[PDB]
């Protein structure tokens, strides 16, 4: 494994917010849990998931 510091982007589209915010990160795992931290403060996660379509993540609201 690489355990270096980048950063990461993520986009949020909920019926409460449709902006970008970011985060920094070790590996996927920690994006990934400070991006979760946040979306669950907010009130949203149905699809909460990365995005590698501009190297973002994504928290929307599409549940099955």
């Amino acid at each position: 494994l690489t355990p270096a510091v980048t950063t990461y982007k993520l986009v949020i589209n909920g019926k409460t917010l449709k902006g970008e915010t970011t985060t920094e990160a070790v590996d996927a795992a920690t994006a990934e849990k400070v991006f979760k931290q946040y979306a669950n403060d907010n009130g949203v996660d149905g699809e909460w998931t990365y995005d590698d379509a501009t190297k973002t993540f994504t928290v929307t609201e599409k549940p099955e």
